[PDB]
Parts: C-alpha cells; sequence; structure tokens
C-alpha cells in the first residue's frame, strides 16, 4: 500500500501534491500537501482504510470530522475537506509548521511568567469559541497546542471531543483516555464543560513550573493524585498564578472559573503579556 503522490478527491476534484513528511501518530501519517493549482500549504493526514475496520472505529471518525468541520476561529486548526480513495483517508487541515507547545515544553521547561500570559491567553480564546459554540474539548493537552510560523497556539485534535444539545447536560460515557483528566471523568460523577478548564489549569501549570502537577511513573498513582486533588505550586511562584491554577483545579467543578472569567483574571491584567513571541521561544527564553 504505497501513498499516492497526488492526490485528488472524487467531490472537489483539487490535485493535492504531497510533499515533506511531517511527522506520524497513532495509524495516520502526516504530510506538507500543496494544492497543485493555487499553490496553497495545508498538512495532509493519509490514515490507512486497515486502521478503520470496526465500524466503532469509523464512527469516532465521523463525529470528529463533523465537530471539527463546523469549527472557524484563528486558534483551532482549520478543517479544510475530507476525502478517500480505496486505501486511504485524507484529511485536510490547516499547516503549523512549528509543532506543538509540547516540544516547546521539551525544550524550554519552565518557560517564563509573559510567555504563559501569552500562550494561555490565545489557548483560552480558543477554548472560549468552543464553548460558546456548545463544544466540549474534553482532551487539552500540550500537544494538542499546535504553533504555526507567527507562534500563534492553534488547539487541534478533537478525537475526544463533543457537543452539547440543552442546557445543565452533563456527559457521562468517555471514550478515550485524556492527558490530564478532570476528577468527576475518573468518577464517572458526569461531566460538562468544565473539565476544559482543569486541564487549561494543568496546562499553566505545567509551562509555568516546568512539569505537570500529577505526574508520575506509575499510572495508577497518577489517578489517586487527580482523585484526591493532590498537588503543589512551587512557593516560587507567583501568589496571582498559584491563585488562579488553584482555582482552575478545584475539586469542585462548579467552583472553577468559566472562560469567560480566566480573560479576565489578575493574571492576565496586571503583568507584562507581549501581544507577539518570536520563533526563538522554541529554544531559548525571549530576551
Ligand atoms: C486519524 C485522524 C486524526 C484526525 N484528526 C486530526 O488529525 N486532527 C488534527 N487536529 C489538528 C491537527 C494539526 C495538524 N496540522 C499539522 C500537523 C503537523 N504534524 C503532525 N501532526 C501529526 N503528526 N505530525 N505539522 C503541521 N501541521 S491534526 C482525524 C479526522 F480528521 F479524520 F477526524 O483522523
Amino acid at each position: 500500500k504505497e501513498i499516492p503522490d497526488v492526490l485528488v478527491d472524487p467531490r472537489t476534484m483539487k490535485r493535492y501534491m504531497r510533499g515533506r513528511f511531517l511527522g506520524k501518530g497513532g495509524f495516520a501519517k502526516c504530510y506538507e500537501i500543496t494544492d497543485m493549482d493555487t499553490k496553497e500549504v495545508f498538512a495532509g493526514k493519509v490514515v490507512p482504510k486497515s486502521m478503520l475496520l470496526k465500524p466503532h472505529q469509523k464512527e469516532k471518525m465521523s463525529t470528529e470530522i463533523a465537530i471539527h468541520k463546523s469549527l472557524d476561529n484563528p486558534h483551532v486548526v482549520g478543517f479544510h475537506g475530507f476525502f478517500e480513495d480505496d486505501d486511504f483517508v485524507y484529511v485536510v487541515l490547516e499547516i503549523c509548521r512549528r509543532r506543538s507547545l509540547l516540544e516547546l515544553h521539551k525544550r524550554r521547561k519552565a518557560v517564563t511568567e509573559p510567555e504563559a500570559r501569552y500562550f494561555m491567553r490565545q489557548t483560552i480564546q480558543g477554548v472560549q469559541y468552543l464553548h460558546n459554540n456548545r463544544v466540549i474539548h474534553r482532551d487539552l493537552k500540550l500537544g494538542n497546542l499546535f504553533l504555526n510560523d507567527d507562534m500563534d497556539v492553534k488547539i487541534g485534535d478533537f478525537g475526544l471531543a463533543t457537543k452539547i444539545e440543552f442546557d445543565g447536560e452533563r456527559k457521562k460515557d468517555l471514550c478515550g483516555t485524556p492527558n490530564y483528566i478532570a476528577p468527576e471523568v475518573l468518577c464517572k460523577k458526569g461531566h460538562s464543560f468544565e473539565v476544559d478548564i482543569w486541564s487549561l489549569g494543568c496546562i499553566l501549570y505545567t509551562l509555568l513550573v516546568g512539569k505537570p502537577p500529577f505526574e508520575t511513573s506509575c499510572l495508577k498513582e497518577t489517578y489517586i493524585r487527580i482523585k484526591k486533588n493532590e498537588y503543589s505550586v512551587p512557593r516560587h511562584i507567583n501568589p496571582v498564578a498559584s491563585a488562579l491554577i488553584r482555582r482552575m483545579l478545584h475539586a469542585d467543578p462548579t467552583l472553577r472559573p468559566s472562560v469567560a472569567e480566566l480573560l479576565t483574571d489578575e493574571f492576565f491584567t496586571s503583568g507584562y503579556a507581549p501581544m507577539r513571541l518570536p520563533t526563538s521561544c522554541l529554544t531559548v527564553p525571549p530576551r
């Protein structure tokens, strides 16, 4: 099963040139694809049909596509259409040439406070859009906060995302394991929007501290920490930032801030918050 050099779609009839390998993940292998007619560049995911054999698996993908397709926001990875042949399912996405915030984190460790403000602010703006459109991401993590050439955060990977249709709805079934799971999801207690705030709490912690708040070698232990709400923000951290984190990681989902409330927090309003970040931030702190 060799992947074709040119990717044509039966519907829209646009010919995509497959270029440089961008990376892989699970069953999918991503490539830089160029539209041969306009020269517009996209990220094309090529997933073999032998990976989507179960109708159960094809259900998770078709739910994901529907949620992602409907999104249009400068802080969410674009979904520019999907198609297939007799071997592969092709997904055309917005290009993010600067890897994810995870790669930044592993190279940088604890980032400077102004950078956290920048990254979180853009991430929250994206999450607000999702929430306003009744979408819960459910799997927010550093590896899903993509960066483009302009160091702009783009939220992606909606494989665990769900839509709510009525007020006060509480989701119970989750098909898959998130990275920073909220306590209510572990205890099958029923969950809504506030699980995304929890994840963001972990994200901010991780950026500022340099290590995840519930990081352990053992997985079983990690879940205990989450359930018991066992974590400590080092005393070194700004009181204002540590205050925000503690609220964002409240055991009670209803005592966590809402998305709208995050932007107006003292953490974003008091200290220095840059509007742009250089690509140097991938490797070294900004001078
Ligand atoms: C198997 C699968 C996954 C999936 N979803 C999905 O890819 N979602 C995304 N959200 C954001 C993404 C950012 C892609 N953009 C990039 C990626 C990149 N490199 C890279 N990405 C993974 N590996 N290497 N380099 C540059 N830009 S991909 C679906 C669908 F759409 F069918 F439901 O199926």
